[PDB]
């Protein structure tokens, strides 16, 4: 029932999912001369040598790579975080036009896309419990940039034409993540929330300072994915990202200087 369009998008949200109101919404605006540098915070460490992707879903919203999380496989570790959280899935957040899509900004700057990688603390034993918790999942955002092509990225670009429309997936085995980090690990991190309903305020955000590039070709392949289902009218899948929200009682923290 919830979208990205005029009758069922972000404003809408909160009818059905009152907590959209809530006081640790996301996305939000990264202000750089006002997050705090934290000497405090560790770097962060990314294990992803034995990840195993499963799938590539069309889920209606976006697309997403699930991988299996019935191990510790590809974990997350460190920075602002205690314990070992577990690499679920990854998906996009992406505009119609270049200088739109990311769902965080910095300093009001929009990117082309946003890169979500969705981990969950093992402590909690499944994500759905994961879910009803403060600290139950670690999403790292990566913004997009257009520019050069990321080869890494090449493998997920060519199969999107087999899950055009919502609900299709295909097998996407052997594909390895680190090929979308960039160079530097240097983050932001805040507490926040999802930022689709069911809008839960259980996630730590890393944000990365570094961009990735991708090329113009690449993201043109993503604006060519449907919201809708095989034999239903065509609806373009762009815009599918939530403004941001009220930073209210919350301090960004920054890893670096
Ligand atoms: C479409 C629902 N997506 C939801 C529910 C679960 C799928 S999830 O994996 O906990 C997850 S992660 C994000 S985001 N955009 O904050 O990273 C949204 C979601
Ligand atoms: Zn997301």
């Amino acid at each position: 029932h919830w979208g990205y369009g005029k009758h069922n998008g972000p404003e809408h949200w909160h009818k059905d999912f009152p907590i959209a109101k809530g006081e640790r919404q996301s996305p939000v605006d990264i202000d750089t001369h006002t997050a705090k540098y934290d000497p405090s915070l560790k770097p962060l460490s990314v294990s992803y040598d034995q990840a195993t992707s499963l799938r590539i879903l069309n889920n209606g919203h976006s697309f997403q790579v699930t991988f299996d999380d019935s191990q510790d496989k590809a974990v997350l570790k460190g920075g602002p975080l205690d314990g070992t959280y577990r690499l679920l899935q990854f998906h996009f957040h992406w505009g119609s036009l270049d200088g739109q899509g990311s769902e965080h900004t910095v300093d009001k700057k929009k990117y082309a896309a946003e890169l979500h990688l969705v981990h969950w603390n093992t402590k909690y034993g499944d994500v759905g419990k994961a879910v009803q918790q403060p600290d139950g999942l670690a999403v790292l955002g990566i913004f997009l940039k257009v520019g050069s092509a990321k080869p890494g990225l090449q493998k997920v670009v060519d199969v999107l034409d087999s899950i055009k429309t919502e609900g299709k997936s295909a097998d996407f085995t052997n594909f390895d993540p680190r090929g979308l980090l960039p160079e530097s690990l240097d983050y932001w991190t805040y507490p926040g929330s999802l930022t689709t309903p069911p809008l839960a305020e259980c996630v730590t955000w890393i944000v990365l300072k570094e961009p990735i590039s991708v090329s113009s070709e690449q993201v043109l392949k993503f604006r060519k994915l449907n919201f809708n289902g095989e034999g239903e009218p065509e609806e373009l899948m762009v815009d599918n990202w939530r403004p941001a929200q009220p930073l209210k009682n919350r301090q960004i923290k920054a890893s670096f200087k």
